[PDB]
């Protein structure tokens, strides 16, 4: 159609999340109209250059005293919400609208929430780019809301009543339920399933309803490890989900897991000029974290993050091994020839576009030949000054590691190795071995932070070949 406006997001084929009108997950930062003007058009537009296609809107903040004299009724920010709706429409962005809480996270006012959606549900029902998230963090702090001892009680009744209101006026609009603050472990999933069953019985007539246009909203405050478990278990039970608020700046580890699982996400960094957390346009809170980690997805707009991935290892970041007693739990060896794919100037830099060795990856630029070193396979050769190679890894535990390079060189050479774009080695002199297939292992101790990060080999000179890289904890 003659409109940049995005079409209805729908549940994906795998029923893991809502995806857009191109089959891609929704990814975005947040803004608020709770006590501020609409973020400016030109600031909202910046999200597109950061690989995003969606915006999370905390539209109005509930009044806990409503409807007493002096309380603020819903609908007060309509003129600002309308601007967000229009600006996202024209920019080709999705918009997730919710009720915020101000000082009262982990709480809600049911009447206020029903009246908010009676007004807003019909108002934006026909905006195909707009989704409705019933209520931010309505209970302190997670499932089961259906417990008689939930703090406060009755949130599932609010979810039910609001869902009916929404569907009465907005029959096609995606609805995100619950917005659990802390959603962690097998236990978190099991408790959420109690709430889901109770909701389903009341709304659909059957505890085990198959949702066609609904998902569970959840937040990341259980931490990345526990949240990943809960998401995995819920997805196994057959209920899609959607991350609506989390932070570490960007929580790189949780983003990696949500990408793997096929779950849409809204990060808790704000569109300038203002918000209660950190600005998404400052590199230190988002783009630098993405860049240094090697995280990538296909953006709806622009070419950032760049298309890239792990070569081999089933496309998963190469996790570092640990010790149990005197043995290693898994491989420590990263083959030099298994550099990230992505291309020249993205995942490697090579001075000639052809692989002059012709082997292994003939259609990429890195020069690769068969090796006569122990164990066979291949080595990177024709290494020249200024070339570099990146490998996306995941450091399981922070601390000291032995970093080993299996190298050969007729004469002397120099390398330097960065991790997450931080130099960990300085200049590392590799003395001559006397031949390009006369192999030695060079080792240096490095101190690494935990997490997803790119290991980058920088050739400070030519004159050496590289078979493989090993990393093991001290
Ligand atoms: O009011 C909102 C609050 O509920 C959430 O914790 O952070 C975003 C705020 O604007
Ligand atoms: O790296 C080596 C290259 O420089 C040499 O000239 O051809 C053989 C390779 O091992
Ligand atoms: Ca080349
Ligand atoms: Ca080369
Ligand atoms: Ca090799």
């Amino acid at each position: 159609a003659s409109s940049p406006q995005r079409g209805r997001p729908r549940l994906n084929a795998a029923r893991t999340t809502f995806v857009g009108d191109n089959g891609q997950p929704l990814r975005g930062p947040y803004t608020s109209t709770e006590w501020t003007a609409a973020a400016p058009y030109d600031q909202i537009a910046r999200v597109k250059e950061l690989g995003f296609n969606a915006v999370h809107l905390y539209a109005e903040c509930f009044d806990p005293r409503y409807p007493a004299p002096g309380s603020k009724a819903p609908g007060y920010a309509v003129n600002e919400i309308d601007k967000i709706v229009e600006r996202t429409r024209e920019l080709g962005l999705y918009l997730v609208i919710t009720i915020g809480n101000g000082a009262n996270n982990g709480n809600h006012n049911a009447q206020w929430a029903r009246d908010f959606w009676k007004f807003y549900a019909p108002r934006y029902a026909k905006e195909t780019h707009v989704l409705y998230e019933i209520h931010n963090e309505p209970v302190a702090w997670g499932p089961p809301y259906s417990s008689s001892t939930a703090n406060p009680p009755g949130a599932v009744d609010m979810e039910i009543d609001v869902y009916r209101i929404i569907r009465t006026y907005a029959p096609e609009t995606p609805v995100l339920l619950f917005s659990y603050a802390v959603f962690g472990g097998k236990g978190g999933a099991a408790e959420a399933l109690k709430d889901i069953r109770a909701f389903n019985k009341a709304v659909f007539g059957n505890e085990n309803a198959v949702w066609t246009n609904e998902a569970v909203a959840f937040h990341g405050y259980a931490g990345w490890q526990e949240t990943t478990i809960a998401v995995e278990e819920l997805l196994k039970a057959g209920y899609p989900c959607f991350m609506t608020e989390y932070a570490g700046g960007l929580d790189v580890e949780l983003t990696y897991e949500l990408e793997r699982l096929g779950v849409s996400w809204l990060t808790f960094q704000y569109i300038p000029p203002t918000g209660v957390s950190d600005d998404v346009t400052k590199p230190e809170y988002f783009s630098a974290l993405v860049e240094n980690s090697g995280l990538s997805w296909t953006p709806d707009y622009g070419n950032w993050p760049a298309a890239r991935g792990v070569y081999g290892n089933g496309g998963l970041a190469r996790e570092t091994a640990t010790w149990i007693n005197n043995f290693l739990t898994g491989t420590t060896r990263i083959e030099a020839e298994d550099f990230d794919w992505g291309g020249n100037g993205v995942s490697y830099y090579d001075t000639d576009s052809v692989n002059v060795g012709g082997q292994y990856r003939p259609d990429e630029g890195v020069d690769i030949e068969k090796t006569s070193d122990t164990g066979g396979g291949y080595n990177v050769g024709w290494i020249s000054e200024g070339e570099w190679l990146e490998y996306t890894i995941r450091v399981r535990n922070p601390g000291y590691y032995n970093l080993s390079l299996r190298v050969a060189g007729i004469s002397g050479s120099r390398v330097q190795v960065s991790f997450g774009n931080q130099d960990k080695t300085g200049v590392w002199e590799l003395p001559a071995t006397g031949g390009f297939q006369t192999w030695t292992t060079a080792t240096r101790q490095v101190f690494l932070g935990a997490g997803l990060q790119k290991l980058r080999i920088n050739a400070l000179s030519g004159g050496f070949n590289l078979n493989w890289i090993e990393l093991s904890p001290i």
